[PDB]
């Protein structure tokens, strides 16, 4: 169209331009040296504008740049116009992506439905490689394989997929090579796929605990993929020595099922899959034990004792067989309800007027008097809140009641001064019967006339756990989770978990009963006269104690005085994800919490310490440290690079130890100052250690987004922004220092090689390397091709450079040319690489579809073998050019894309990937960089080629068919090979040799009286020389 030739005239004059501007800027391979207005074919001008002439007929012919500049004169590559192909080509790329890209990201794929179907309606210029990626509904976007599509963009999906899963998909349009011109289309509805067959996934087992002795309880929720609804589930508990499994299936409804009537101290295993229409799934395992058994202490050996409450009367009672009766306190007017303590031994009464009076007492008998304690409610009471029910909370020392307000119903907590009135959860209009708080777990329960339900302290979840008809007294055991409530109208008795699901009736012994205690598996029980300690079988006419009653009628309260009524200790204790970062004479170590139950709130007892362990594994000497208050500690005085072994474990607030957390071996670094260089991407260099603390804030100022700055000498580097712009700052004074002006746009990464002085680029819009002198600023193009990052090894002189696809070595002769890695483009890129010389190793980064791997090989020329180190699974992966090699350390080091933290893994010990946060200054972070502390090198005077003498060069006596020009043999300090790259000027065409001989067997000479004109380039590895030109008569 109209439109196509703009765009071919546009880039064909900027093309032209840009070979114009561009014509003294590269030295040539030959050293060519035209002046400005020449127009013969050695020249730059005349082989870039014959770049500039064949970019678009290598477009539509389908043939590389190479294959159409094929020169006979400039074999085997011609670097101006392979070089003005490439740049015209990506020109052209660049603006039929800014052409298409409203109409591309305005337009949305649609699925329609035998085969999937994607419709995607775009009417595309004629003027003119698309993928089809797909991402799971609650991830990354993969790229799909098998699809089969119409040119009206009508695909077909024949990649089988995973069912009953959904499924959003889009187009990926890559414009050429370059990743910036992908163009991705917008998002699809997501699409659920039809199911069929057995599940594939296992169901995920988050709490599997053991309640009691027997009671065991297992929470889960249902994993990733489900191949269907779900008819239910399949809970096998199986024991370790047994032969009695039971199976029970639970359906979909139900994350929680509890086992009862198992045995003491057995150790379970439990088989749990999901069942759909279709079949049975993957059985997910887990092992814990139950309880051991609480003793049954016969009727002769009972230490403990019972508080007996009437409605006038509290009478204490020992459960010895001499029972010791005494009269704690005795009321004027009827009693509501009490509280109680066992370690300040307090006891709260609140009576049927509204007025709380507190009492002390030990062993049945008053030591204070009962005073009366007003609560002084404040701008909490709108007025005349006159208290019914009463519970106290022994761990913050808070006292939870329930008043009236003639009209509702409110829950408060208060002080044991009545000073701090806090009003929690909401109203509600039936009257408490009874209030109890499991200070603990943090949760309080009460009971109403229908129904009984549970709130934590502050009033969050509100859960209500049973509904029945009249329930009686109510009882919590916090250490085992589970209420046991009274039914004293249906003459049952019944056995509730906190969340409720779990319930179950127990024989109650026929006498009504309005209150009960539980001691042991037995049951304390009062009457008007005797109380009976009865083991919930036998009958009331045989009890296995008794103890008379005289002054008490009525008793509807029974509270059993043991510390285990009211527990410190939650008796579970194992602290989970340890990790260490770690310097050559401190550590960082940081673990987590140990993890909350279904049964506990976020109010809950959550007060223990730790206990760390260092092992010395090559003394094994231990050095065990105590009392830390939080779950991150700094270790300091360490040895350097030594292996240390590292276990935590939580200490209660009892102090009673829980159980040690699986070890971490971790290694300290070297000695000396190991300082890390960050780089922000506002463009702020700060300074830090192995830690990242000891921060020095850098004078310099960069651009944003850098990257890893590469030395050329103490004062001048060079780093490429993330735009792809290459730059140039001297550090140290800023008006001298650097050879270029501007920046250099479309550069991947940046080298510097220290033996012959010379700065190695990837010029990604010329498709090469680009090599430049920063004494001077002359460059020169180098035959690699497709190159992203480079390296190179001083001691050969190797060019290593890495592909998205491939990971080779460029030598001198193409017999040294070794390709150490391939990966196809839909199964992932080369993320960063790294030659390592002192160990001839190398290793690399593959940025995968959902994946981050990490390699290694060898530096010989066949390969002896090649080991995938670590992979991480997951979206987040590393910044492009990042990896490092930390050669103290003896590992290497990438920073993550999100930019606020950087991973570590260690050559020794590959499966620990250490975590390095990413200091504040400099939280998104660009560049990390470890510094060598060593200075750099000089130049090499023994890499430099000495200069051809102008008289040495001659011609051997020969024919005119066969003729020989020789010359003195250019050789450098170190005795290294020496390379000719000759140029042959007679008549008007020329003549080019690569020579690794100091003489040319020269051919195809048409005649005598020739004026013969001679270049001669010597050449080493690192380094070209100068230019030898004569002029010589055949
Ligand atoms: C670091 O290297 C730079 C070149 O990259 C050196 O600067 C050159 O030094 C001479 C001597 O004064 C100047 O006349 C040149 O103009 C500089 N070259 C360029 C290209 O600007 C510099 O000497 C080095 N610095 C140190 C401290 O060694
Ligand atoms: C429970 O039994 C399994 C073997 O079936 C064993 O691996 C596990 O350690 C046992 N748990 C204990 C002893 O706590
Ligand atoms: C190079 O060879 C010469 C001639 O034998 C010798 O004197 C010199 O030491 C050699 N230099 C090196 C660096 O090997």
């Amino acid at each position: 169209g109209v439109d196509e030739r703009m765009v071919l005239e546009r880039v064909t004059r900027d093309c032209v331009q840009r070979c114009i501007v561009e014509e003294d800027l590269f030295l040539d391979e030959f050293g060519i040296q035209c002046e400005k207005a020449d127009n013969g074919e050695k020249c730059y001008k005349t082989r870039c504008t014959k770049g500039c002439a064949q970019w678009y007929r290598a477009l539509k012919e389908l043939e590389s740049c190479q294959e159409a500049c094929l020169s006979l004169q400039f074999y085997p590559y011609d670097m101006p116009c392979i070089g003005a192909c490439e740049m015209a080509q990506r020109d052209y790329w660049h603006l039929q992506r800014l052409a298409i890209s409203h109409l591309v990201e305005r337009t949305q794929p649609q699925l329609e439905r035998t085969p999937l179907t994607i419709r995607w309606a775009m009417h595309f210029p004629e003027h003119y490689p698309f993928n089809i990626q797909y991402q799971f509904v609650d991830s990354a976007w993969f790229n799909l394989a098998d699809y089969d599509c119409d040119e009206y963009y009508v695909c077909e999906i024949l990649e089988a997929l995973i069912p009953y899963t959904q499924y959003r998909f889009r187009f990926e349009l890559p414009f050429g090579e370059n990743r910036d011109e992908v163009l991705y289309s917008p998002a699809t509805p997501a699409y659920q796929t039809p199911p069929e067959g057995a599940p594939i996934s296992a169901p995920v087992i988050e709490h599997l605990m053991g309640l009691d002795d027997s009671h065991l309880a297992v929470h889960w929720h249902p994993g990733r993929f489900t191949n269907g609804p779900i008819e239910g589930y399949r809970l096998r508990l199986s024991s370790s020595e047994g032969n009695a499994t039971s199976e029970q299936l639970v359906p979909a409804g139900r994350g929680s099922y509890i086992f009862s009537q198992l045995q003491a101290g057995t150790n379970y295993t439990l088989a749990l899959s999901m069942i759909n229409k279709q079949g049975e799934g993957p059985v997910a395992k887990g092992f814990v034990q139950t309880h051991s058994a609480r003793n049954e202490k016969p009727a002769k050996d009972l230490t403990e004792s019972v508080l007996l409450v009437g409605r006038r009367a509290v009478m204490w009672q020992s459960l010895e067989p001499a029972g010791e009766n005494s009269m704690i306190y005795q009321s004027q007017e009827e009693l509501a309800d009490i509280a109680w303590s066992k370690r300040e031994q307090q006891l709260w009464l609140l009576n049927v007027h509204g007025e709380l009076r507190s009492l002390k007492f030990e062993s049945g008998q008053m030591v204070s008097p009962a005073q009366q304690l007003k609560l002084d409610l404040g701008n909490i009471s709108s007025g005349r809140w006159v208290p019914r029910r009463l519970s106290f909370d022994w761990l913050h020392h808070r006292l939870y009641f329930a008043m009236e307000s003639p009209e509702s119903f409110q829950i408060i907590s208060t002080d044991l001064l009545g000073e701090s009135a806090q009003k929690v959860g909401e109203s509600f209009d039936l009257p408490v019967e009874q209030l109890e708080v499991d200070a603990l777990n943090g949760w309080i329960f009460w009971r109403n006339e229908e129904s009984l339900w549970r709130q934590d302290l502050h009033g969050r979840m509100i859960h209500r756990l049973l509904r029945i008809r009249q329930p009686g007294w109510f009882l919590v055991q916090p250490q085992h989770f589970i209420i046991h409530l009274m039914l004293p109208q249906e003459g049952k008795f019944l056995e509730i978990s906190y969340d409720g699901g779990f319930k179950h009736p127990l024989p109650l012994p026929p006498p009504h009963w309005q209150s009960f205690a539980l001691l042991g598996r037995s049951l304390l029980l009062p009457d008007s006269g005797q109380l009976i300690l009865v083991e919930q079988q036998g009958q009331a006419a045989s009890p296995s104690a008794s103890w008379p009653l005289k002054n008490l009628p009525d008793c509807w309260a029974v509270i059993l005085l043991v510390p285990e009524s009211q527990p410190l200790t939650s008796a579970g204790g194992k602290p989970h994800s340890l990790k260490a970062l770690l310097g050559a004479q401190a550590a960082k170590i940081s673990w987590k919490e140990p993890e909350r139950n279904p049964y506990q709130s976020a109010d809950a007892a959550r007060s223990w310490s730790y206990e760390l362990e260092v092992l010395d594994v090559a003394s094994q000497s231990a050095f065990s440290i105590r009392n830390i208050r939080g779950p991150i500690f700094g270790l300091q005085r360490l040895q350097p690079d030594n292996l240390y072994q590292l276990r935590v474990r939580a200490i209660n607030v009892d102090g009673e130890p829980g159980e040690w957390t699986e070890p971490l071996a971790a290694r300290t670094w070297p000695l000396g100052p190991h300082r890390l260089r960050w780089a922000s991407r506002q463009g702020s260099v700060i300074h830090t250690n192995e830690l990242g603390e000891g921060l020095e804030v850098q004078q310099e100022q960069l651009e944003r987004l850098p990257g890893p700055m590469t030395m050329v000498n103490e004062s001048v580097g060079y780093y490429v922004t993330g735009d792809g712009l290459l730059h140039c700052i001297n550090l140290v004074h800023s008006q001298w220092g650097c050879p270029i002006s501007e920046p250099l746009q479309h550069v991947g990464s940046v080298t510097y090689d220290w033996r012959g002085g010379r700065v190695y680029w990837t010029d990604l819009a010329r498709n090469c390397v680009v090599r430049m002198d920063p004494w001077s600023g002359s460059r020169e193009l180098l035959p690699v091709f497709e190159a992203n990052f480079l390296a190179l090894d001083p001691r050969q002189g190797h060019l290593y450079y890495a592909t998205s696809s491939q990971l080779s070595r460029h030598g001198s002769t193409p017999d040294e040319a070794v390709t150490y890695y391939r990966v196809n483009g839909l199964e992932g890129s080369i993320a960063s690489f790294v030659l390592d010389t002192q160990q001839d190793q190398l290793f690399w980064l593959v940025k995968g579809s959902g994946a981050l791997r990490l390699y290694r090989a060898p530096l010989t020329a066949g390969g002896d073998s090649l080991q995938m180190i670590q992979q991480i699974k997951g979206v987040f992966q590393a910044v492009p050019d990042s990896l490092q090699l930390l050669r103290p350390l003896g590992a290497l080091l990438w920073l993550e894309r999100s930019g606020r933290r950087a991973r570590l893994v260690r050559l020794a010990a590959p499966l620990d990937v250490m975590e390095l946060p990413t200091p504040d200054q400099a939280s998104p972070a660009s560049a990390l960089q470890l510094l060598d502390p060593q200075p750099l090198p000089p130049r090499d005077e023994g890499v430099i080629p000495m200069t051809v003498l102008p008289d040495s060069v001659r011609l051997d006596d020969g024919h005119w068919d066969d003729f020989h020009v020789r010359w003195q043999p250019s050789t450098s300090g170190g005795n290294h090979s020496v390379s000719y790259r000759l140029l042959l000027e007679f008549g008007q065409r020329l003549q080019t040799l690569d020579l690794s001989t100091p003489f040319a067997r020269l051919t195809q000479l048409p005649q005598a009286q020739l004026q013969l004109k001679i270049s001669i380039t010597p050449r080493t590895a690192w380094r070209s020389g100068d230019t030898t030109r004569v002029q010589l008569t055949t």
